[PDB]
DNA sequence: ATTATGACGCT
DNA sequence: AGCGTCAT
């Protein structure tokens, strides 16, 4: 009733770049533009592993985690760009720098939370109030929302996708009450106007296209963003949630795509997000824990409180390489050489970070995996990071891991190492 | 022999 | 602190 909070207090957007690494390579090399193309890491094994795919190539069934040789069977004309290799490993610097370009543009409009290399949440509540006071009760023209979809519309009473988009937008705009500056639907609409401007700025100033979601919280904004890709944005209103969730598989909601979501499905005997509404908060807490249970109870009603954190920079800076099958490291010289390669990349990135961002990392985390273990990490150990010196960090990493060598011969390494990882953490202002 | 990360929760 | 989960 009057006291039942509805989670409509904020306007939150999620901006995610379309096929990011592909767009970075297409900007650099115009010959790849408007083509089926993909970005690969390495080349000798099955043509390299695909990590990003243009929408033209997706039409042929090309996906991430596919080997390039197999993708070429689906799409013989597929074009490929390779990630840079430095010190024997993949180097993602080009894409991190392109990410900074986009993040700095978004930060002009509002404080952002960097959620990944290619996506950020935006809290637009205050910008929306400002724009509403500027509008002075003026209604919002469809011309201000030229790439916006309104989820759930059109409804009720022609055969083109753009025509349906405009039909839905006109239904939405016709139903709007522009007199009330507190109306959540109006606030979301103004938020979408701002996100159109943000996305136009990103494309004008970088050449990159993106999609976006606009809703009242982070989970709904992320889900909305996915509904109309590429190069479009989607408004998910509070009122759209019952219908949207009534056929939404639980795994589509961020954080429910793994073991927890599978357990929701199995324990409760349901398939769709909306079915969660029939359980009490205590029932959900009893199965999934106090925190998850409260989160699910609110989330299946469209309500989530997780704040957009003011954080534009990554919290950690890390370097990792797998050594699969026969390439696994089985000598001490090998382990030391590769720890040095990783540490040299880490030193480069840390020194640039300190110059750009006025901070220093203080803890070095070393992670390995040994032959046989299905786990991502077989062991993690931390030590002090007191100097941005690659030889020092590699010697310290070796010191903290060397007790894993069960070979009585110190020259051999047994079992062989199938992963090395170095991560700088615990930043302090400098 | 998908690979390279990065965030956050649990105990 | 070290380990697991989830994102992709
Ligand atoms: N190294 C590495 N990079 C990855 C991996 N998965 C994704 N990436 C990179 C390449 C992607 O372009 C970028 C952003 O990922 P997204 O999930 O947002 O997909 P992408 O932007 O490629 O396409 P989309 O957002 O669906 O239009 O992250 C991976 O497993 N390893
Ligand atoms: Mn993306
Ligand atoms: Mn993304």
């Amino acid at each position: 009733g009057p006291h039942m909070a509805t989670g409509q207090d904020r306007v939150v957007a999620l901006v995610d770049m379309d096929c990011f690494f592909v767009q970075v390579e297409q900007r650099q090399n115009p010959h790849l533009r408007n083509k089926p193309c993909a970005v690969v890491q390495y080349k000798s094994w099955k043509g390299g592993g695909i990590i990003a795919v243009s929408y033209e190539a997706r039409a042929f069934g090309v996906t991430r985690s596919m080997w390039a040789d197999d993708a070429k069977k689906l799409c013989p004309d597929l074009l490929l760009a390779q990630v840079r290799e430095s010190r024997g490993k993949a180097n993602l610097t080009k894409y991190r720098e392109a990410s900074v370009e986009v993040m700095e543009i978004m930060s002009r409009f509002a404080v952002i939370e960097r959620a990944s290399i290619d996506e950020a949440y935006v809290d637009l509540t205050s910008a929306v109030q400002e724009r509403l006071q500027k509008l002075q009760g003026q209604p919002i023209s469809a011309d201000l929302l030229p790439s916006t979809y309104i989820e759930g519309l059109p409804q009720g009473p022609t055969v083109q996708k753009e025509g349906m988009r405009k039909q839905g937008l006109f239904q939405w705009l016709d139903s709007l009450q522009i007199d009330n500056l507190t109306s959540p639907d109006l606030q979301l609409t103004v938020g979408a106007v701002i996100v159109e401007e943000m996305r136009a700025a990103i494309e004008r100033e970088t050449g990159f296209q993106c999609s976006a979601g606009i809703s009242h919280n982070k989970v709904l904004a992320k889900l909305a963003c996915g509904l109309n890709k590429p190069n479009r944005q989607t408004l998910v209103s509070h009122g759209s949630v019952p219908q949207l969730f009534s056929q939404m598989p639980i795994r589509k909601i961020r954080s429910l795509g793994g073991k927890l979501g599978a357990s929701v499905i199995e324990i409760l005997g349901i398939e769709y997000m909306g079915e969660l509404t029939q359980f009490t908060e205590s029932q959900l807490q009893s199965h999934f824990g106090e925190k998850n249970g409260s989160w699910l109870y609110a989330m299946c009603r469209g309500i989530e409180h997780d704040p957009v954190k003011p954080r534009q920079l990554p919290k950690t800076i890390g370097c990792s390489k797998n050594f699969p099958g026969k390439t696994a490291l089985a000598t001490r010289e090998q382990v030391q050489w590769w720890l040095l390669q990783l540490a040299q990349e880490l030193e480069e990135r840390l020194t640039k970070d300190r110059n750009d961002n006025d901070r220093v990392a203080t803890q070095l985390v070393v992670s390995i995996r040994v032959q046989g273990d299905k786990r991502l990490s077989s062991l993690r150990r931390c030590c002090a990071l007191t100097r941005y010196d690659a030889h020092k960090m590699s010697h310290d990493a070796f010191t903290v891991i060397k007790n894993c060598n069960t070979s009585g011969i110190q020259t051999e390494w047994s079992p062989p190492l199938t992963m090395l990882f170095l991560c700088a953490t615990k930043f302090s202002a400098s």
